């Protein structure tokens, strides 16, 4: 019934994976994460929405020759951590922020075994980046930026044409985060959300005006 899990190049050891989930309300939903290759290494940037799926992501790299050595979840919702029990089975490193994890410990759900802290974390070195701009779509989401390749995962926080679920959402917030997010990585050349199509950094600005929008909305 739902479209299959989709690999796709995005940029030299850049993989855009696209996962798909019936939520109701929203119908079918796209959640798209990354793949990124150092080396011979392969990090899940957010898992899919499930176990099976995410067993399929790793297996698609591990028969292409690469190892996983770790996710990173980019916040607490299942779109993207749905697959970290699965990780931690098979003895795979995952990240998330403290916050993450402790949001994950309230909902009931599994943990990542690493956390970091603090705005910025390096998952590797000069490659693979996480920054915190401020709540959003969430109190903990994040981003993930790729300083060799200026592409900017922006997560379920990067929305140009709709915030999505506002269920957890910080709405007063969001706009001071969107435009810190939009000032820091301008120079982004590609900018890839969660439930929408990749762009570049015009996605910043429209993330923000929807941001600006549903705050005035609310009044
Ligand atoms: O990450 C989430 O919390 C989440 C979960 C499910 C859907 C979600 N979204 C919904 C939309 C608007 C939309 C309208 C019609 C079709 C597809 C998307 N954007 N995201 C989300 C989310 O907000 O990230
Ligand atoms: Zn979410
Ligand atoms: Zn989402």
């Amino acid at each position: 019934s739902l479209p299959d899990l989709k690999i796709e190049k995005l940029d030299e050891g850049v993989y855009v994976h696209t996962s798909f989930e019936e939520v109701n309300g929203w119908g079918v939903v796209p959640k798209h994460g990354l793949v990124v290759l150092v080396n011979a290494e392969a990090y899940l940037i957010d898992t899919p929405f499930t176990a099976k799926d995410t067993e399929k992501l790793v297996t698609w790299f591990v028969e292409r020759g690469y190892k996983i050595k770790g996710s990173i979840s980019s916040h607490f919702h299942s779109d993207s951590t749905g697959g970290i029990e699965w990780l931690n089975s098979r003895s795979i490193p995952t990240y998330a922020s403290e916050l993450t994890n402790e949001l994950l410990k309230k909902d009931g759900k599994v943990q990542a075994t690493n956390s970091f802290s603090g705005v910025n974390y390096w998952l590797v070195k000069n490659k693979i980046e996480v920054f915190y701009p401020g709540p959003g779509h969430t109190p903990d989401n994040v981003v993930v930026w790729l300083p060799e390749r200026k592409i900017l995962f922006g997560g379920c926080f990067i929305k140009p044409y709709g915030l999505g679920n506002l269920g957890d959402a910080n709405i007063e917030a969001w706009p001071k985060s969107a435009k810190l997010l939009k000032s820091k990585y301008g120079k982004a050349k590609l900018v890839v959300p969660s439930h929408s199509e990749v762009g570049d950094a015009s996605l910043l600005k429209l993330t923000l005006e929807q941001a600006v929008k549903g705050l005035n909305e609310s009044k």
